[PDB]
């Protein structure tokens, strides 16, 4: 077990973002800290690198840090053949149960989380806070005398019984249990101790600090997008049920009465995620020779800070998934003011507000439809985009993400 204590954001502390929610807010947020001044407030997980939630905490803990609460986090360390069946536990949560758990599987995830239980006394702290499956296990390990809250940051509807049954052993243990949306929170649990946290977005991170005209127009031109022309995007992974198939067929009936149209499809994927570049080819060899479409992926040198300008050079940006989490992809939009047209799933229809915010559409002529209007009403489009922000600003900040674990720490 592993210790970060310096963080890549720097030091972000709460007046960082003094300027984006307001002096009431960043009170509010102040005085609600103030109760818990001076605690333990520690978290717990796989890695500091790899990870949009490791990219969060980088930015939480410095936060918790300046608002008067001795926040701390902690990593757990371990060989390959952890990880590899840690990463089984994930897709087998999630699906897929066609995986085997086998008792080679419980011995390593059990002992790598004894042997990271005796680096730190983690049942010291007032709060503390484990992320995800590889640690859960921690909390059979000591003899709790605070708190222990279990944040969830995968889908648990449909999981793997086998994987479950045995990691519930373990989750049960929490006093809370956060969830992204309400359809995660297996019935095993008790729904008086679950609670739903959504994720939540950095303003200023690569992905949604404000960029400079000049550089976008520069990552605009290394990628061959015309920013004088319109353009559509959509960012996803790269799988089967994303709608991205679909958003081509907008894209081509759209085309037809705006022959100057540009389509982005853009998408960061991990390199051992074969599932997701046997799509991604199939993507291309469905589009054809039509360049007006740009396939913007990490394995041509496209990341955070490419995605950021794409997406702030997007008249419209859609989400046609078919099967969604909470969809970050959406917060991002809507926080450099576009408007979204998505299909009603996962967090894409809690977000949306439809008709307000962005639409929720049912398929892809209604979406045709919609980006036609919007297109053709630039007016209407900023209006949308200007409040789709506010929701943001008010609803899935870091901030507000923060603000919203005192909640929690002040009802224990
Ligand atoms: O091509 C991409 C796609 C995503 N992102 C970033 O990732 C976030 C969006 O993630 P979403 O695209 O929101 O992630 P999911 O597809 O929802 O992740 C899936 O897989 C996760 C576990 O890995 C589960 O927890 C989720 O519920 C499940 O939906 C955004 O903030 C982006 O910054 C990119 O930069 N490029």
């Amino acid at each position: 077990m592993y210790e970060v204590k310096e963080f890549s954001s720097g030091k972000r502390k709460l007046e960082d973002y003094k300027s984006i929610i307001g002096e009431e807010e960043v009170s509010k947020i102040q005085e609600k800290a103030e109760k818990l001044k001076g605690r333990s407030f520690v978290h717990v997980n796989s890695t500091s690198f790899g990870g949009g939630v490791a990219e969060i905490l980088h930015s939480l803990v410095p936060l918790l840090r300046s608002i008067g609460i001795e926040a701390r986090w902690f990593v757990i360390e371990g060989p390959t053949e952890f990880f590899n069946v840690t990463k089984t536990f994930h897709n087998a949560l999630q699906g897929n149960e066609s995986l085997k758990l086998t008792e080679e599987m419980k011995e390593l995830y059990l002992n790598v989380n004894r042997e990271n239980s005796k680096f730190i006394d983690l049942s010291s702290f007032d709060y503390v806070l484990v992320h995800d499956p590889q640690p859960a296990a921690l909390i059979e390990f000591y003899e709790k005398k605070s708190p222990w809250l279990w944040r969830c940051h995968i889908d648990l509807s449909s999981p793997n019984r086998e994987f479950w049954e045995f990691l519930r052993r373990f989750v049960e243990k929490y006093d809370r249990y956060i969830f992204h949306l309400p359809e995660y929170v297996q019935p095993e649990l008790d729904r008086n101790k679950a609670v739903i946290m959504p994720p939540s977005i950095d303003p200023l991170s690569e992905k949604n600090v404000e960029l400079k005209q000049t550089e976008i127009l520069r990552i605009l031109e290394r990628f061959d997008v015309d920013p004088e022309k319109p353009i559509i995007t959509q960012v996803s992974r790269f799988d089967p049920w994303k709608g991205i198939f679909d958003v081509i067929e907008i894209y081509r009936k759209v085309k037809e009465k705006i022959p100057g149209v540009q389509l982005l499809l853009v998408g960061v994927m991990a390199h051992d995620d074969p599932e997701g570049w046997i799509y991604f080819e199939k993507t291309l060899r469905k589009i054809g020779e039509d360049y007006d479409v740009k396939v913007l992926t990490n394995l041509i040198g496209v990341h955070a800070r490419e995605v950021n300008a794409f997406q702030r050079a997007s008249d419209v940006i859609l989400q046609m998934s078919i099967r969604a989490g909470f969809g970050l992809t959406v917060t991002e939009a809507m926080w450099k003011g576009k408007p979204v047209i998505g299909r009603a799933v996962g967090g894409i229809k809690f977000q949306i507000v439809d008709g307000e915010t962005g639409f929720l559409v049912r398929d892809a002529n209604e979406a045709v439809e919609v980006v036609l209007y919007l297109l053709k009403h630039p007016e209407v489009s900023k209006e949308m985009g200007a409040k789709a922000k506010e929701r943001v600003r008010k609803n899935f900040i870091i901030t507000k993400h923060m603000e919203r674990y005192l909640d929690i720490l002040n009802s224990l």
